């Protein structure tokens, strides 16, 4: 273990000491591994052309040998394992002796070899290899597969032996990227423009979220990492830009569990004359689709505890279903909240409710925090398959525009898939009078102590002053989303560099 | 001025309280400007259609009268103009008097209008209102161009009004969309997979720069904003994804200038088997075929002192000029640095020589810091056109691998126009006991007060020591680069919301 590290620096030494090839600088293919499948892949078993002398390259995943004559190995680049034939009669003498040349080559070294192209007797596509050069060794002893790792949390420390293992890895980052292109493709196709808007900070918003604070230090200010881009963005719709979107991260100073990091990637888009109608019927539009690019159907695995667990197919068909939060809560409740929902009655009451169904109390004990209890409780819980709960309080949507039917209740929307919250969206609060009163109010909950309360954005409200169209605005959880496209339930799996304990 | 503001306010109030329309949720328009400019801009002069119907939005940009009877708006969205004559013949009495309805409106006003389609008889593509909603007020008398405004700075403070009276602000940010497109496809037509990593670092690295400073309260640690992905990027080859690219935030505790923003967005690739020289061929490329794209041409205007002043055309045919880093400021100084590079014989020698030329000393008078002076005096003066400066002193170059040929050199370019960087490149080092050896460097440069110096990083030197295959690593800056496309002086205006003092 800790042995053949050492002796793995001595080779080197000892191959750079001798004026053997250590470390070119150069290895120039003939082709990637996939090319050369495709191109003798099927040609007839025992097949070789020795007239074509060909370079290739990869990571060695196997060595096997019949005699001290005849050496066996596999290598992997690009999704594509080729067999290279190793055989003394063909090799390069002035490389060095056969037995040398091949005594410096250990699982898990990146290699390259020179050959004839075909394919064994027994039909395995292959060099005949006529020389070797170690291009790069591996100083530590690898497993064959992840299960040979000394705990599974290797995967996440050590992302580079994960992708190196294991197939299933590479092809959640590859899911990954495709569903973001598909992502930008929808939005781009209805003519919004893509912007880039500060992650640091002077007041932190746009969120309910505890920041990362730090200093610039020439211009002598604190700043805040942004937990959100939703200030900056609705200043480009009262520019006139009409549709806009951005996609990158958040940083929210919290704790990481099964579907929280500290750092995330988020998209959102503000689309001026839309309202949350129109933004509920997007997002069926946006990401079922998408669902059925990915799965060829509506209809998709989910497996909560690990893939020999149960099964869960979740339903994406459209429309989905709406749950009304103050009502759903009720029902769970079997009786109706106080009004006003945010005084001193409701919260006494709400607190009430929490003790009696055992739901864990929020501090401080603010009616927008209770509502928030209540409805993870009893709503969020009912939203297996993608369900809109919507017309959220007021009192816990500051940044959303009142509801133009329902006394206290805004114009909102949360996407819940599994439980878990995807997408927040609103018609926007354009009205500065209020705006500036649900600032004031989040600023003395933060001075009460509510670490998720923002400070007041003067900036902000100046903005607003310059008239904000009526406007529809949307976050999506990108992460999350992977997490059910992909059928896996810890974002760990989902970002390449994940947060992790000491 | 603030009586405005308040008077507005109050109007607002008045119209609440008398049951007017107050911030009405949903305006359905019947079409975009562009599609009514598009639909109804041919029609004959005098041309109006009262059997259609139709509803508009936009701001107000104009408002003139020629009695209390005949009003005419301009109103405009999403780069379309249209003209509202509002006649009070037409008027629908049930959304109040004419005068009242009108007298709420203001220049700056986000409005809807519903009426006829046609044209004036002076052939004005125009909208004959029959109404008129207040969609969203403006509580700030707004100027008619940014000439107007107070200080040309507000247009970096208040992006919003930039954006609202100045096309030239817009088609900005269009084009640097438009150019990242570009970039996105060319990489994705190779086979490139795009990657996030952490912005939240344990450890910072992979460039010379302050960093940020933060805290995680949960875990207890100090972690620090990236400075550059790079350490994070190249285990993604280790691992074998082949091909990787990267677009995003880097974050930079300096000071700001005409081309130095905090945070700055920066393109970083990884590809497996290149070497830098292939890393030059893909640069022309790359960056030749996009400057073709946006502007039909190789040669491109450049203002370095703004659009009075002197103008240079900059040529982006290839292959482009190198300049071999050392050779070059000897040809500056005339005679040749000292050897070793790093030798205390050399770092007297340099100091000499940025005494004699002028050259402001850097401090602590590392070897590294001294040949960057000397690169900046007598090289990087002499890139006008896309240059490369190849071949950096490994003394400065911690990450690149030893150059095949040239002893203390490493197989890296940096990409220059108009005397700033662009673009910095190497073939990797992938050799993990020298990493180790010039991490330890830097961090004894760092003790003895190098500020740009980063720590050692053990999680890439044991991430080295499962095999990093022969490597080409790159990073482009994409600021800079609208900079140069869009013809512009200042990184202030290629960032929607840039620092400021
Ligand atoms: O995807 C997430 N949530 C969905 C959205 O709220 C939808 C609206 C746009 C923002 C994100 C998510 C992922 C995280 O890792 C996370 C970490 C945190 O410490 C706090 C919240 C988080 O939330
Ligand atoms: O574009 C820039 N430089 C070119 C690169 O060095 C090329 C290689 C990839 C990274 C960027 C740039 C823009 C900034 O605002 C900036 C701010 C800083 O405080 C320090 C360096 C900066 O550099
Ligand atoms: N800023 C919100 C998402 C957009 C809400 C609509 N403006 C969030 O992070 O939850
Ligand atoms: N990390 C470098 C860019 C890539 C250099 C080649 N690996 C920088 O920020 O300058």
């Amino acid at each position: 273990g800790s042995h053949y590290t050492d002796n793995r620096y001595k080779m080197m030494e000892c191959i750079k000491d001798a004026g053997r090839p250590f470390y070119p600088h150069k290895f120039k293919i003939s082709m990637s591994l996939p090319a050369y499948a495709l191109k003798y892949g099927n040609v007839e078993n025992g097949y070789i052309d020795k007239d074509t002398t060909l370079s290739l390259s990869g990571r060695v995943t196997s060595i096997r040998s019949s005699s001290s004559k005849l050496i066996f190995y596999d290598i992997f680049c690009e999704e594509q394992k080729v067999q290279i034939i190793a055989n003394i009669m063909e090799h390069d003498i002035s490389t060095g002796e056969f037995s040398v040349s091949h005594s410096e080559i250990r699982r898990g070294d990146v290699v390259g070899f020179t050959g004839f192209p075909g394919k064994s007797k027994r039909g395995e596509l292959s060099l005949f290899s006529k020389s070797v050069v170690l291009l790069s060794p591996c100083y530590h002893m690898l497993p064959t597969a992840i299960s040979g790792l000394k705990d599974q949390e290797v995967r996440y420390r050590q992302r580079y032996l994960d992708l190196m293992l294991n197939e299933e890895s590479r092809k959640v980052f590859k899911l990954r990227s495709r569903a973001i292109k598909y992502i930008r493709n929808y939005f781009d196709r209805l003519g919004f423009l893509e912007v880039e808007t500060p992650m640091l900070n002077m007041i932190y918003g746009g969120a309910a979220a505890r920041p990362f604070i730090t200093y610039h230090n020439e211009l002598e200010t604190q700043l805040y990492m942004r937990i959100a881009p939703e200030l900056y963005l609705k200043q480009l719709i009262v520019g006139g830009l009409d549709k806009v979107y951005e996609i990158g991260k958040n940083f929210r100073n919290e704790g990481i569990d099964l579907t929280h990091n500290p750092e995330f990637t988020a998209m959102e888009f503000y689309m001026a004359y839309a309202d949350y109608y129109d933004l509920m019927d997007l997002t069926e539009e946006l990401i079922s689709g998408l669902v059925l690019e990915i799965h060829g159907s509506l209809k998709i695995p989910y497996h909560p505890d690990g893939p020999e667990g149960k099964c869960i197919e979740i339903d994406f068909t459209t429309p989905w279903k709406r749950f009304s939060f103050v009502e759903e809560i009720e029902s769970g409740l079997g009786e109706k909240l106080k009004r006003p929902l945010d005084s001193q009655e409701n919260i006494d009451f709400m607190v009430e409710m929490c003790e009696k169904h055992e739901i864990e109390l929020p501090h401080p004990r603010t009616a927008a925090k209770l509502l928030d209890k209540l409805a993870g409780h009893f709503v969020e819980t009912k939203c297996t398959n993608p369900s809109f709960i919507i017309d959220h309080p007021q009192t816990m949507s500051p940044l959303a525009k009142w509801h133009r039917e329902k006394p206290e209740m805004t114009e909102r929307f949360e996407l819940f898939v599994l439980g878990k919250e995807l997408c927040n969206a609103y018609t926007e609060l354009n009205e500065p009078l209020q705006q500036r009163k649900f600032f004031e109010q989040q600023a003395d909950a933060k001075a009460s102590g509510d670490v998720e309360a923002c400070p007041i954005d003067e900036t902000f409200c100046l903005a607003l002053e310059h008239g904000l169209p009526p406007t529809g605005g949307w976050g999506l959880g990108i992460d999350r989303l992977i997490m059910f496209l992909a059928d896996k339930n810890n974002i760990k799996e989902v970002i390449l560099f994940p947060a992790m304990r000491n």
